[PDB]
């Protein structure tokens, strides 16, 4: 089968950054295509051909004029007109981390997690194999209980147990998924940061429905220049694009909120991860010396451990059968049970 | 199941060379066919059917007139029509360069990497076959160490690792897979300089909405010749075909740029490859009799390799063991662990 | 699973000549539907209706008049109607040599083929059993090696190579593959013989855009004749058409050049075949008794068996351990080597 | 897996003969429907809601005037409005009789070839058998050649072989499929007369583009009878369908003169079969106690097999291994051969 | 995999009972939807949207006038418009009782057939079996002949023989199969008569293209009713419904005949089942006893075993090894055959 990379965050992160704008897009350019792109008020002597022209030449020129002349360069639409297709740019911009993210990081992860699972397959293998003799050592006593666990940690370490603890030794000096993981999330941001600011000075100042527009060749001159009109035009369009606008501009600003929190959660104010804990349910040191440095590998490592928790089967039940994280400090019964599971058996 | 031959970049660089335009392509068609082809300001006369035969005309026409007569010959307008199929052509253009490497290699790279799969596989279980002695001899002896390695590489050289030998001197001078890919890209390059070159032209001079066109027929003559009317007329669609040819013109240069980088990165900066470190690690010679060409067979298969990194399942393992490449300079638990691991197993 | 017969020469034949002017005609299709069939500069008087009935008539008849009557039969303009049907026509009979080829050699090749993969197959496992006492031999023995390959060769006659030489001797005088072969080309040649001359009769002389009809009934004569109008038009359709003939010429006959040279390589200029190196790469006598008649039924077979060389494992790995087909002129490696992979085994 | 029941020369028949009316046909109804049905010199006064009735009239009635009254019953030209109906009619009516064959041989013929197929590989392997003893007699009698061949029939016969007599005497004289295949052929070509009739008297009598059809009604009398106008129309279609028309027509001739050759070859100038000339390749008789008349059913099997010759096995390379049809008559090396292969696998 | 219950003489009578008439139906959709619903010669005074109202109104009414008054209740129009509706619903309603059959007998044949086959299949083991003592019998031998099948025919009485015995004479006297299949039979038959009948009335009186409404509101009176119009007006579906009503007659008229043939070939004139003679070949009684009522559960059951002859591989084997259905006539060849065949495998 297939093991999974993603996690709960990241997916909805995706979608609330990419899938609802989609969907946005689409919805306006059906409302778009559905009307007719510009309404203007032809005079009464404009033909039918010659009110199309109008409709036409107002819709690609797409400049309002002024009462007077006023200038020569007078203030200009063309956003209303180019949006809808800005919103699909600042989709696939938005889009394009993620598929940066998995470029680099697939093959990786993919091996990290592969060899991380069989690790700790066989770390709790080895703990079912080591509670064996804990019950004997108890019954051969018979503070007791804090000596016995004392000598247990002195006396137990196994070759394999030395492999976790120089892997997680050279693990926590190795901030590469770290860092890569951090850059994809900031990436995110500051891409971010471009649509939010185009759009928030989108709906801020050019919100404009109606203009003038002035029709330029005036034909039937009969030898002369002949009269520019001038004919008013109203854009159906503007007033749900604009509402587009600040529906994306909240909901991008809410991700950014989000993507910040999970940030600042996951790299300042976490203090206890997945593995750490899992492991030391079973118990084991935990000490700083892979510690106190929170922008660590294992610390994400944990994130898609905890997703691929049932990735592997032995782990899960171990972790249902007792609570407390002190597995190896109860006398008889969660240790009985597995010496009578595992040790007759043998 | 399948084996991958893809490597990032050149999935990358496809995508923004192909995928992209012919997404611009079809967003320029739908564009231009949800507006009007051509815009024109029939004279006031026009009856419903010679004002359509004007918009007609003037868009098959599609050639700029002049005040005065001035010429026979005056400015044309064609690329304007013509350019949203001349994108297509060189999306196929572009696309045409990828698919005869595929023609060309598929099998020949198909059967080496094949065999080379194969090959590491029984290196990496002759490396543990190998490395049990290693501790016996190392007991035995109790530079130390040093003369210990000096002689091991001296004795160890095993009739697979001969075929590895002869094999990599074999292949160091076959440069026909590098000469293919170098081919490849210089070939995407050389065809990504005519689009460049020809948007570049259009985007720069051809760029006019509005003209002025002559109908010549002219009916109601009476018997007489007739009046040869000049209609004005404005194109619609100029100025999304005007945004996306710079568009095209920039992702064009920026997978051109890419292309140059990676190619000087990998044939002149390149110093190590990912086989060469890879057996190293195990301990091997890596002489320069197979090496100083950089322009080398083994130099692009190591890409091929690490892309299909996990492909083969021992290597993946005995990667993340250990560290540094220097896997046979510990003395005890690097190689303890393995001899505990397959020497008792047998 | 399935064996492939597509020999990648004949693919590209094939798309370039069927796939490449299918894309042109629809894109033509969909030019000329997107469009109005023709426009015409109906005079003033006419209605809609009737100057509908005009734009009917002029491309239903669609045959240019001139100004006097200067004929009862004057030039016709059907090919600008015609052509985008005429393509398809002859999409489908260059494509139809293809499907002949298949039909009539589907099951006779894929016989062949299928024998001659396992007959291979048996061969080179009869190469590994016989290397085998060579090595005994030369230590026997320990020019030497001359005369110990003359009466290797002498002496290793095998009864499957007995059938191997008895079936290229059968083969070598059986030339019906090699007909049919020929005859698809020559024919796809010949086929395209006649697309090529008609596009170039039509892209040379007929190409005219605008034309002046005549409309015949012209009622409102009240109880008169009435008067013969004359109704100048335009298509705008025959541009794109007479730039897609001059493409699709270009194309073929590139396609032709190619088949040519392809073939003048493969039956006059080739003098080595796969087949035959491969078996002089393992010790063979490859006599002109079966060759000296390029125009040969295994000539083909061994292009056939270079597409499908991966098809057979053994064979694959046989012929990346070594190089110069001399495997058997090494004295100690190269048998070394399969001496210790395939003796101890047994 | 399935077992095909095809035989090429079917397949090309049926789809020469259907499919492609299939596509000109669905090309008639594109090219109509694209365009108008009929074009109408509505006069002057018409206004449009008046010329549309015209339009339509004209079209439903379809017949033609004349200049003078001249006739109650004027020429007709619904043939031209029902044809791209006649020719779906045609295709379903000439797809019949290959369903109908299906229907009626499905069962039967699949029966039948599966028991063949098994016994001809029953047989083959008794070949394989039989011809073991073979070389042990040569060796004992060391014309010698001709009377060893002689005693070697006489004393050879098998039980499976006199069941292979007895089945081909029986299907000698049992011609029911064969009468099943000539009725289908025959059909096929009935059927075919009628649309090549019909096209042939359509192609020659209908050419008429222009006709004049006379509205009835002519209101706006005011208490009057009003008068009736006469309309010129011309149809846009009546070239391609005439066009079309004469395709079918050679298309069909060319496949009814196909049929004509294959069934004149199959049973009259034919004088070997597939599995006559298989069996004697090994050794028998084939008298023409079973023969001399070659409307019969093992004649057609021939060719069924000939299509599934590969569908079973063994054979296959027993064809192969040797030539003319005179396996037995070879000393040592192709008897020798099949010594070696099974004899002593036994 | 899967057991077939189609009995393709039921599918082909579903085919042109239902498939055809659908393929009818979809045509005139797409030809009335083509078209125009009515086109009606309003008068010159009418603007376009009284025009429009007065083809609406008419074909809503759609009811022709009468010169004079002449009535209150004039012929009308309706089937016109109704017909390509009541087409559909004559389609559902024959297809109806293929389902209704299908739902009331697919457990029940499954079941019964999925005995049948296995019993069958035992039945043949036990003749292969039994023909291997007559040999012996016959040997020890040496009308003989006679005396040997009459002693054989007393003796070999089997339990499975009479398994069969008491299974055949139980069915023969279960009328439900063959009551529920000539039920479906007749159901369909008494289905078909009422679109036959409805046809036929419609096409012989129901036949007219042209007719006169007359509008009744008339605006423009000015405070007064004012001047009830009439208007021509003419349908231009009718032509081809009335084609299509024919075929459709003609069609199910045949599909009666059909049935009817096969009916009566199968209850009154068939004589000789599929099972009976089959089972005869091997040599049974066959007596009447289980016969001389035609109308019998296992005389239709034969068809079902016919169509699933193939489904039992043993069954189909020995039908073709010999033939005259008198197996068991013959002194070695047939019988020997077998003895060699099974009682040495034993
Ligand atoms: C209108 O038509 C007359 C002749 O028909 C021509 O002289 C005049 O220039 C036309 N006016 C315009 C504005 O084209
Ligand atoms: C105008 O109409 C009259 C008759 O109605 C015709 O003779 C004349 O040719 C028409 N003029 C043109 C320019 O077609
Ligand atoms: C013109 O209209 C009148 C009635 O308005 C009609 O009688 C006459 O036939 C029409 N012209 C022609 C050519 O039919
Ligand atoms: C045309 O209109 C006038 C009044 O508007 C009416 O008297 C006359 O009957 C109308 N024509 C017909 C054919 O009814
Ligand atoms: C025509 O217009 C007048 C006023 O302009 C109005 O009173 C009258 O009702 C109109 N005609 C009809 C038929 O309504």
């Amino acid at each position: 089968l297939q093991l999974k990379l993603e996690l709960p965050f990241d997916r909805v992160v995706t979608i609330g950054t990419v899938l609802v704008p989609i969907l946005l897009v689409t919805l306006v350019f059906t409302k778009n295509f559905a009307e007719e792109p510009i309404y203007c008020y032809t005079p009464h002597n404009f033909t039918r051909d010659q009110a199309l022209y109008a409709r036409g030449y107002c819709w690609t020129e797409l400049r309002d004029a002024l009462p007077g002349v006023d200038a020569s360069l007078w203030p200009s639409l063309f956003e209303h007109k180019f949006l809808p297709y800005a919103l699909l740019a600042f989709a696939a911009i938005m889009y394009v981390p993620a598929l940066g993210w998995e470029f680099l990081a697939s093959t990786r992860l993919t091996s990290e997690l592969n060899f991380l699972l069989q690790e700790i397959d066989n770390c709790y293998h080895r703990a079912a194999e080591g509670r064996a003799p804990k019950i004997e050592k108890q019954i051969q006593s018979k503070e007791r209980e804090k000596r016995e666990i004392i000598e247990n940690a002195e006396k137990e370490k196994s070759p394999e147990q030395n492999l976790f603890e120089k892997y997680l030794e050279r693990r926590g000096r190795s901030n590469f998924l770290a860092k890569l993981y951090l850059a994809r999330h900031v990436l995110i941001l500051l891409l971010s940061a471009v649509p939010i600011s185009y759009l928030c000075t989108y709906y801020a100042t050019q919100k404009q429905n109606e203009f003038t527009c002035a029709l330029g060749a005036s034909p039937d001159g009969a030898a002369g220049a002949g009269p520019a009109v001038r004919v008013s035009c109203k854009l159906p369009s503007v007033q749900l694009q604009r509402i587009i606008a600040g529906v994306d501009i909240v909901l991008l600003c809410v991700m950014n909120l989000i993507i910040l929190v999970n940030l600042i959660h996951l790299f300042i104010f976490r203090k206890s991860n997945f593995i750490f804990d899992k492991l030391h349910k079973v118990g084991i040191k935990t000490r700083r010396q892979w510690r106190r440095s929170q922008f660590c590998d294992i610390n994400i490592l944990a994130m898609f451990c905890n997703e691929n928790r049932d990735h592997i089967k032995s782990l899960n039940r171990l972790d249902f059968i007792t609570n407390e994280s002190d597995l190896m400090y109860d006398n008889v019964v969660r240790q009985l049970l597995a010496a009578l599971a595992q040790s007759n058996h043998d």
